[PDB]
């Protein structure tokens, strides 16, 4: 449908942004009441804070760190409305403090909003994928 | 506003589920095309995922484990949406696995939409707060 289509467009904005390090293309895809939650669990309120933390950390620890989508479940939940969680595969990168965090999947939230017609994302929020959990997911024994 | 007073209402309804060891609760809270994201990625998909992962659980590595809320950050996004970035402690824990987590503060998404005058939660997302990264984060340099 409408939103699954515009949520998967949008998401394809963000990593090519991401992916060519040109920050400067994030805040066309965000409403300005936007919000974000980071891996670290760091709370970015307002598009003007999305913008300026990922455009600090894609000149810094995230310059060289290519993003990879692997699937993206996108749904519509309401009219004007498509949530999608997204698997990426991320490069290894190094933390500010010199912490080696390595190559992993991550489980990305994504919201989008249908406002006059366009839609643009109103959240995400990012979790690293634990490898060494995911075999006691206990959905894995249903059925 | 009416979004923020339903989903502060569900949020206190789901730590009080969490807390009391109730998790037969949630079925109540959540619509049927529900989702979430756990601290480690693991994404369920649907209500009947949802509750059987919760109360899994609960009955195991979380039976003594706590949840305190410290703030609920909630706004409209949408008619009928409602949106809450929420802060909470949760005590230490030992993985099904055997890895001891320390306690900490966690940063909690939770997604409400309103059906027939009545508001679930269709997702939620968490995520662990690192307190070693927390002065790294930019916005304080704005």
């Amino acid at each position: 449908g409408e939103g699954t289509d515009a949520i998967q467009a949008l998401i394809q904005a963000y990593f090519t942004a991401w992916n060519t390090n040109a920050p400067e293309r994030f805040a066309e895809i965000f409403w300005p009441d936007g919000s974000w939650v980071n891996v670290v669990g760091m709370h970015w309120r307002g598009r003007d804070q999305i913008v300026f933390a990922h455009t600090a950390f894609l000149k810094t620890i995230f310059k060289d760190c290519k993003q990879e989508l692997v699937t993206i479940e996108a749904r519509t939940i309401a009219p004007g409305s498509a949530l999608a969680v997204v698997t990426l595969i991320q490069d290894a990168y190094v933390t500010p403090d010199g912490r080696q965090m390595p190559r992993a999947h991550d489980r990305l939230t994504l919201l989008a909003v249908e406002r006059e017609g366009v839609w643009r994302f109103i959240h995400g929020h990012n979790t690293i994928v634990n490898p060494d959990a995911a075999n006691n997911d206990p959905v894995l024994r249903m059925k």
